[PDB]
DNA sequence: AATAAAAGGAATGGGG
DNA sequence: TCCCCATTCCTTTTA
């Protein structure tokens, strides 16, 4: 099953989402979600993983916090702003 | 106040 | 058994 980390990054290299979710500077691997459509992205992923609930922005970015130690995404000081790591944008 | 972002502890659920 | 990779719930803090 796929990891959020990489659902999100599909979404921006597909582009399906653009209202949702865009790059910032996407050489450092930076990005933002919409203040107003994130909910569509949201529901997204909980849809796609079939959770038992309904998914809402807040819990994603639970989910996104989690990625802080082990570094596959970072928040970045910025609203909505997260970058993900050079790991993950080579692979 | 109303609205929103950010945080995280803790319990619970996935699939090994 | 017990870690993976979240999800869900609840409360607090900051703007």
């Amino acid at each position: 099953k796929i990891r959020l980390y990489q659902f999100l990054l599909d979404l921006l290299r597909s582009g399906d989402m653009k209202d949702s979710i865009w790059w910032v500077d996407k050489d450092k691997g930076t990005f933002q979600f919409s203040s107003k459509h994130k909910e569509a992205l949201a529901h997204r992923w909980g849809i796609q993983k079939g959770n038992r609930k309904k998914m809402t922005y807040q819990k994603m970015a639970r989910a996104l916090r989690n990625y802080g130690k082990t570094g596959e995404v970072k928040k970045v000081k910025k609203k909505l702003t997260y970058q993900f790591s050079g790991e993950v944008l080579g692979r």
